[PDB]
């Protein structure tokens, strides 16, 4: 599924990201598209042979397990595949996990890179939320 803007925002309001770990919606809205333009079946190899699953492209070294990244875990406790779904539920949560793991959103290289810093509010600006 490819999420409009705003629908996404909803999304994500839905199941409690809106300041979730003191970040506005706008920030998580600002990651996901950097991270995999809405597209809820983006994945990407990255350089150290772990692939990032999903909106929020969550990282198979640390937080679900897709059989093919050697001493990764899987923090989530989740296969790769269920952060794909059009459902978002399982990337929600497993995304308040890693938020939660010391460096906030910092976790997210696109959001670091691309987000912080910036006016994240106007993601959702023009949302019925
Ligand atoms: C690996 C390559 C590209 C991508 C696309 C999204 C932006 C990004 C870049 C780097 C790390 C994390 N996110 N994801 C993983």
């Amino acid at each position: 599924k490819v999420f409009g803007r705003c629908e996404l925002a909803a999304a994500m309001k839905r199941h409690g990201l809106d300041n979730y770990r003191g970040y506005s919606l706008g920030n998580w809205v600002c990651a996901a598209k950097f991270e995999s333009n809405f597209n809820t079946q983006a994945t990407n190899r990255n350089t150290d042979g772990s692939t990032d699953y999903g909106i929020l492209q969550i990282n198979s070294r640390w937080w679900c397990n897709d059989g093919r990244t050697p001493g990764s875990r899987n923090l989530c406790n989740i296969p790769c595949s269920a952060l794909l779904s059009s459902d978002i539920t399982a990337s929600v949560n497993c995304a308040k996990k890693i938020v939660s793991d010391g460096n906030g959103m910092n976790a997210w290289v696109a959001w670091r890179n691309r987000c912080k810093g910036t006016d994240v509010q106007a993601w959702i600006r023009g949302c019925r939320l």
